[PDB]
Formats: C-alpha cells, structure tokens, sequence
DNA sequence: TAGACCAGGAC
DNA sequence: CCTGGCT
C-alpha cells in the first residue's frame, strides 16, 4: 500500500480496535517480528494491554497500547483485519492478536515482507524502523525551505532526492513520477539544479498530488499520450526504479 | 552518495 | 524479477 492507502488502513482499523484488551499473541511466522528479536518476548509483551491509538508515520503504522507501540510495515502485501476467533483463519495469515471480547486482529502477507517491531512508546520514535524518518509530506514541517536545504546539498537526481525517507515521509514512486510530471521538471535533473521557483513547485505539486490521493498523468502510461501535450509518456529507469515522464512537459 | 543487500517465492 | 528502506 502507498500513504494514502496506508492513511486510509489507519482511518477505518481504528474504531475496530481501540478499547480492546489483547488477550494472546498468536505467530505463524516468525521472522516478520523484528524487535523483540525473540517472537515468544514479543508476544508475551502485548498480552494485556489496551489499544488507545493508531497513528500513521509516512508508510508504517504506529499502534498505540497503554505501554507499547507496535510499528508495523505491510511492504507489498500486508494487510490488516478484523473478525471472529470462530471463524477459520484466511490464508497466509502470520501473525493474529486475540482480544478478550472474542475478536482478532489478523495479519495477512502472502509475501512475507511485512514488519513489526515493537518498543515503549516514548522511544519507538528514535529507534528502528522510525529513527530517522522525513518529516511528513502534508505537515509544515516538510516546507519548501526544508526541500530547498536538502537539495542544494546533494549530488544526485530530483527523483532520488524524493525517494529518500530521510527527506519526506513514505513518498511513494507513483507519486514522485506523478508530482515531477505536475511541477515540469525530469526526474533526471540534478536535485541542485534546480531554481528556487521550481523547488517551490514541486514541493506544491508534491503537496497536491498526495494531498488528492489521501482525500495518472505518467505512471505506468508509456507509450499513451501525454494527457496535456499529447506526446508518448517514455519509461525509463532511474534511481533504482521503473520511471515514467513526458519528455515535452518536463524539463 | 551508488549499488548491494534483503524479506520469500514466482514463473 | 519485484521493492522499500546497509556497505
Ligand atoms: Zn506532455
């Protein structure tokens, strides 16, 4: 899921489970726990507490418990549910908190890429997985100045530069293609390159684009039209990933 | 900072 | 070979 899958995952989980006392942990695979290091030290943890809160931090979510917070990763295929201890579990279900009014919570990950790491809350905000994540992408606190700052400083593209957790929060590469269409500028260029009318740009385009999708011109349609200029939208790769842009648009 | 690395299986 | 986030 992209951040505003996620947001909406963390809007609608919420009400299903706050005030719900964990009564069992049950671990059908291991290796998703990440902290504690030992499954049997994280499960034994979570029994007994409350969930108070579900917060989102750029792609994870946060629960909050009356001492803990779970932080949790889907990667590709997580996902979260609500349902009765009666019924059979579904498939690939690997990790499933019992609640002592007779419902679970179950994770499902036919991938088995997803994460949890659970800490005190006071400081699963400093350690992994959320040590050193970007402010979030719809908060004044990822400005055009902050962008501006770290993109002066660098070497590499505009694109890696957005990719960068470290920069902004959970901005997805569907969202970067999208964001640099929108603002005209190739996700090529060198982060330093560009001006500050164009930083502004895109960080206002950034803003919009994540901020539509939480309340396609390019990604995925190389070799249609440009819905603005009508040339064909060309895929390349950049920075790692499969990257999309119209090559008259953007600059 | 550029890849390499990696979770696990898919075709 | 698909993909977000240690050398
Ligand atoms: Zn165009």
């Amino acid at each position: 899921p992209e951040l505003p899958e996620v947001e909406t995952i963390r809007r609608t989980l919420l009400p299903l489970i706050v005030g719900k006392t964990i009564e069992d942990v049950r671990i059908f695979w291991p290796n998703i726990i990440r902290h504690p290091r030992d499954s049997e030290a994280f499960a034994a943890r979570m029994i007994g507490q409350t969930v108070r809160g579900l917060e989102r931090r750029g792609k994870f979510l946060k629960f909050l418990l009356d001492r803990d917070a779970l932080i949790s990763h889907l990667r590709m295929e997580g996902r979260y549910a609500v349902a009765s201890a009666l019924e059979p579990l579904e498939p690939h279900t690997h990790v499933v908190f019992c609640f002592t009014d007779g419902s679970e919570l179950r994770y499902r990950d036919v991938a088995k890429f997803g994460t949890m790491h659970v800490y005190a809350k006071e400081e699963a905000d400093r350690r992994p997985p959320l040590a050193e994540l970007g402010p979030e992408p719809l908060s004044p606190a990822f400005s055009p100045a902050v962008l501006a700052e770290r993109a002066v400083k660098t070497k590499r593209s505009v694109k890696a530069l957005l990719l960068d957790c470290t920069v902004v929060a959970g901005f997805g590469n569907i969202y970067v293609d999208e964001s640099l269409f929108r603002a005209g500028i190739l996700p090529g260029r060198p982060a330093a390159s560009l001006s500050s009318k164009e930083i502004e740009r895109l960080h206002e385009e950034m803003v919009a684009t994540i901020g539509e999708a939480v309340m396609l011109y390019v990604y995925g349609r190389q070799g249609n039209p440009c819905k603005r200029c009508g040339t064909p939208i060309e895929k390349t790769v950049v920075a790692g990933r499969g990257t999309h842009y119209c090559p008259r648009c953007q600059r």
